[PDB]
C-alpha cells in the first residue's frame, strides 16, 4: 500500500528497524519461527515478508528473490519503510581446499561482477559490509561453536557461466551480495552478510539461519 | 525433473516448441485459459508453468520472476526442455507523453542497461527482436485494434535509479543515470522495463527467437493517473494479443 | 549551399522525404535509372546526388563514401534538407554457411564495432533498425523471388583487419550500418538495410538495387 | 592493380617513398603543380594520385577521403607501395579564440575521438606526430612567414555531434560530447578535424613517418566572418609549406 | 641488501612478521619510540626503517613515500621480508561535516581512484581491509577514549583534481571528477587519501593482512580552522592507536 | 609557506619560470652543480629543491619521487609557484636492439599506462610533449655528440609487473612522463622529457645531466 511492490504499510512494520532478507519464502518462515511473535505479513511475486519480535523489538523477515535486480527492489522499498540495518544469509559452495562443509563464511566485501551494484555507485566504490553488522555476524558465530571464515566473496549475475578469483583468496560465489553492501554502504544503510557452506568442490544449514537471528539480536 | 529450477522434464512438455514467457505467476494461468485444455505442470519459487494447446499444438506459459538473473534461469532451463520461440507479455509505463494508457507497445530493440546480458553477448551486440516474432504481435495488436507503437525499450537492472526515480530513501541516483531520462526520451524510447535485455540477447545469440509485447498501464510523464478497471482491460487486452501472436507462430 | 558538404538546397529535393543511400557513385545512377525523372543534382567529394521519381513523389539518391564518418555526414545534411526515411543497399560477404551467394540480406541490427556510433548514443543503445523498412525490404525481397535472411550483422571500422560472431548467428560484416541505424534510432528518423551476398568463405547484384527501389515505394 | 582500391602499381610510383595526402581529390592536381613533371596516375572514387618530382626524387599525391576508415585504406595501400613518410594538408576551422584565419597550424599528437586507430594501436597510445616530419613543416611555414601554432589536435568521426554542433536536425548531442568543446579550449586543443588519430596513430606503431599542417580557414569562436579570397590563400599558402616541408624529407 | 630499495636484509628483521608503515620517513622515529630498544635499520629516499620490540616480538617500521607507486615498492619488498601484517597510520582531511578535527579514522574499504592496485586485481575486487586488524585498530581507539569513524575512504592518485580541488594554477578539473567531491559526500564516504587503495588492495588479494587508521587534522567542510597544538596531540594520539593495534595482532 | 607540499615561497624562485624536474635528490644536486649560484631551497618528504642561475635567469631543480601522484604533486605546486617550463630527466633500459647503453631518448609522446594521467584528461588525449622543448633537448644531445633517439615511450604504475609495445616501436619504459606530459599538455605549461640508456635486454650518465641543462638554457 505504501511500497510499490510488497504490499506494506510503515504501520505493519511496527517501529522495525531492522530486516533478515534472505532469497526464498521457505527460508523466511524458517527464519521467522526462530524469533518471538512471527506473523506472516504479505506475499507478492518473490516478495514474501513476516513479522517478528527480538527482545521486545520489532524486526522483519523477507525474501529478496534471485539476482541484484529483485534484491535491490526488496531492499528500496524495506529502506522507505524505515529499515535502516539488513542482514542476508544464505547457502553457498567454496571456492578454497581449507573451507570445510558445515564451516560459515562472513563476507567483508565482494568482488562486483553483477550489472545493479553500479546503478548505486560507478565500479572504483567498495561493495563493503558494515563494520557492525561484520562485528555481530562472526560473535554469534563463535557464540554456537561454529567454524568461521571472513574475508571476500564473488557476486554475479549468472549461476553457471579464471581461477583467479580463488588465487586472490576469494571464499565463494553467489548473486546478491554485490548489489546488497554497494547500495547500503553507498546510501547511509548497515548491511551484513552470512553463508553456511553446502558443497566444496575442493573437499548444517540450520546453524546460519540461528546465527543471522542471534547477530540481529545484537544490532538492535 | 530434467532441469534445475523450473521441476520440470522433457515429457511434461508435449513437444511444445513456443512459451509465452510472463513476469509474474499470478499471470499464468490467466493466459493459459485462453488456450485449449490448460493444464497446471508445476509451480517453485516464481516458476509457475502451464501446458495447453493452441490449433493442436502444445504451448508452455512459464513466468520468469524480477530481473535479467531470474529470467536468465527461465529461458535457459526452457531452451533445454525444447522450447525454441519464446514471447514476453508484459505491463508497462510509458515514458513518452503521446503514448497512451490502454496503449500497446511491440519492442523491436532493447537499451542493455542490465548486467545478465553480457554474459551471453559482448555490449556491442544488439538485443535485438526476432523479425517473425515481431512482426505476428503487430499483426495480432492490429487485428483486435490496438493503438501500437513499434521500437526501443530501456531495460535496467533497477526498478529505482537506473530508471532515475527520485522519490526513494536516499533520494539520489549516481551520475551515469542523472539525466539519463531526458536522454532516452529524447532518442525516441518507448519504456522502461527489468527483464528484455537478457530474453532478446540470449536468444538472438543462440540462435532462438524471441518477441515482446505489453500493455501500457501507466505514465510517469501524464498528470492524469490511469483508471482502475481500464489496467484491467489492457491487461487482458496485451494477454488477447500475444496467444494470437503465438498462433501464427506455430 | 543550404550544407556544409553536399552542395544541395531545400528547393533541390523537390519534396522529398526518402533517400537510398549506396557508398559508391556508380551505384547511385544505377538505382536512380531505375525511378522516373532521374536528374543528377551534384558532386561534391564522396557525396554525389541525384532526384527521382516513383509513384508521383521525390525521391533522393546519394552516395556516402566509406565508413561511418562520411556516412553521418550524408545523413545529417539530407535530415536537415528535410528527408525523414533512409535505406542503404550494399553488396557483402556472408560468414554463415547456408547463406548462398546470390540471397539477399535484410539487416534487423547491427553489432557497434565502429566508432561513429558512439557520437550518437551510448554502447548500451540497439543499432536497430525501423520496423516499417525491415518490413518493406522483406516484402519486395519476396516480389521479385529473393532468397531472403532477416538478422544481424556486425559492422566495423576496417575492411581487413574470434569466430564468435559465427557461433553468436551474425550473417555478414560491412562498415556502415552501425553509424546509419543507431544514428536514425536515435533521433526519430527511420531507417533500413539491405545486402546481395556476392562471396561467402563456406561455399546477381541488380536484385538488391531493384529490390531497395519497390521497399522506397511502399515507404512513400 | 598490385594493391584493391587505388589501382596502382609498385612501378606507378617510380622509387616514391614520400607522399603527401590531401583529404580532397579535388586538390591533388594543383599540389603536384608546384613541382617538377606533374602526371595523372590514377583516379577511383575519392582516390585520385598523381606523380611529380622534387630535387629528382619521384613524389606521390593521393587523396584519402573523409574520416579514419577511408584514410586507413589510402595510407595502408600507400605503405604497400613503398611510401615511409606522409605529409597531410588541409584546411580547417580553429577552436580558439587568439588563431586567426590566415595562420597556420602544425600538430603535434592528435586528440582520439575516432575508431579506426583503435584498430592499430590501443587508446593508451598516443596520436603523435614524427619529429622530423614536425621540424619541417613548422620550419617551412616560418621561411614563407606565416604565422604558425604547433599543438594538439582534436581528430573526431564526426562532423556535428562529436564537434558538439548544434544547428543540427535534432538538436541534441550525446552525453559524452555535452561540454566537451569547453573542455578541449580549456585543454589547449587548436582546432577539429577527422583524419588524423588514424593517420598518425597507424604510422607511428608501424615505424612509418607523419606529419601534419593545416591553413585556418574559418574560426567558430570570432564573430567576423572569412573573406572570400584570403581563404583561397591560406590554401595556396598550406600547400606552399607542405611541398617545402617536403623538400627536406626527401 | 636483499631487497632492490629498501636497502635491508632479512636478518636486519630479526624475524619481524607485523610491520606499521606511515607515509613520512619523519615518523618513523617517533613511533619506534613508544616501542622496547628502538634501533635504526636503513634510510634509502623515503624508505626509512627502524626495528623495535612489543611485548618481546619485532616490530618494523617503515615510511612508503606518497603515492601507490612508491607503496607498492615498500609493501612489495617488505612483504618478500617476510611481513605478513601491514598497519597503516597517517593523518587526514576530513570530507564530512561531523566528522571533528581530532577524531580518528578506521578505514574498512576505499574507493579506487587511483593506477597502482590494477596491477594486483582488476577494478571489481574491492580494496578491503582485513576484519582482524580493523577490529584491533577499532579496539585501541575505544581503549584510548577517541572519538571514532568507521567506514569507507576514497583513495586518489592525486592530491590536487582527484580531491577535487579548484585553488590551483589552471583552476579546472576534468568531468570524470567535476561534482565528484559532493558525490562520495552523499555516499558516505569519511576522507580523502592517496595510498590505501594500493595498500588494502595488494594484500586482500595476496593472503596478507592490512588496516589502515588516521587522525583528523583538518576538515575542508568546516569554517573553523584547526589549532596548532591540536594538530600534534592527534598526531601523537594516531600514533598511539596503531601501537596498541599492533600489540593485539602480534 | 605559499604550498602544501613543497615548503616554498613566490619570493624563493627569484622569478624563475623554468624547473628541472628528476625524480630522485641525489640528481638534484648534481643537476644544480652544473649551474651558476647553486644553492639549497628546501626538504620536505620526496621534494628536495635546489636554485641556480643560468645565463642571467633563476631555475629551479626539484625532486618529484616515484610515480605519477608524487610528480603531480611537485608539478602543481611549481606552477602556483610561476613555473610554465618543465625539462624531466631519467635513467633508463630500452626495448629495442638498435638503442645502445649511453644513447640519449628524446619522448616526443607517452603510452599511458599510469593512473594520474587521467585525472588530468581522459585516455584519447594524448601525452605528448612540447615542440620547443623537444627541440632545445635534441638541439642539446646533439651539441655534446650524443647518440640521440626520438619516440615513444611507455609509462606505468609499476616497475615490475605482451612484446606489443615494442613491435609498436616504443623506446623504452618508464613511471612518471605519463602524467608529466599529459598534466602539462592539458593545463598550458610546456614539456619535455630526456633519458639516458642505462640497460638495454638486447644488447654514461652524466650526459644527460649535461644536455638537460643546455636544453634549460636554449628555453630561457
Amino acid at each position: 500500500s505504501d511500497v510499490f511492490h510488497l504490499g506494506l504499510t510503515k504501520n505493519d512494520l511496527q517501529g522495525a528497524q531492522l530486516a533478515i532478507v534472505p532469497g526464498d519464502p521457505e527460508r523466511v518462515e524458517k527464519i521467522a519461527a526462530l524469533m518471538d511473535k512471527p506473523v506472516k505479513l504479505a506475499s507478492h511475486r518473490e516478495f514474501t515478508s513476516w513479522r517478528a519480535e527480538l527482545d521486545g523489538k520489532a524486526v522483519i523477515v523477507c525474501s529478496t528473490g534471485i539476482g541484484g535486480p529483485s534484491t535491490s527492489i526488496a531492499v528500496e522499498e524495506l529502506a522507505q519503510l524505515g529499515i535502516r540495518t539488513f542482514l542476508r544469509i544464505g547457502t553457498t559452495g567454496a571456492i578454497q581446499p581449507h573451507i570445510n562443509v558445515g564451516d560459515v563464511l562472513v563476507t567483508t566485501a565482494s568482488v562486483r561482477l553483477d550489472g545493479a551494484s553500479l546503478h548505486f555507485a560507478p565500479m572504483e566504490f567498495p561493495a563493503v559490509a558494515d563494520f557492525a553488522c561484520t562485528t555481530a555476524l562472526v560473535e554469534a558465530a563463535k557464540s554456537i561453536g561454529a567454524t568461521t571464515h571472513v574475508g571476500v566473496t564473488a557476486s554475479s549475475d549468472t549461476f553457471y557461466p579464471m581461477e583467479e578469483w580463488q588465487a586472490m583468496g576469494v571464499m565463494n560465489y553467489e548473486m546478491e551480495s554485490a548489489t546488497l553492501l554497494t547500495m547500503c554502504a553507498s546510501q547511509g544503510l548497515r548491511a551484513g552478510m552470512v553463508a553456511g557452506v553446502i558443497v566444496n568442490r575442493t573437499q548444517t544449514e540450520s546453524h546460519a539461519v540461528k546465527i543471522v537471528v542471534e547477530a540481529a539480536r545484537r544490532l538492535l
